[PDB]
C-alpha cells in the first residue's frame, strides 16, 4: 500500500463516523426515556 489516496483518507474520515454511529441511536434512545 502507499499512503497519499482516496482510501487511505477513507481511513481517517469514517474514524469520525466510527463512535457518531452510536450517536444516532442515542437520539432516539434518549426519547424513549422521556416518557410522559
Amino acid at each position: 500500500k502507499k499512503k497519499k489516496d482516496k482510501w487511505a483518507s477513507l481511513w481517517n474520515w469514517f474514524d469520525i463516523t466510527n463512535w457518531l454511529w452510536y450517536i444516532k441511536l442515542f437520539i432516539m434512545i434518549v426519547g424513549k426515556k422521556k416518557k410522559k
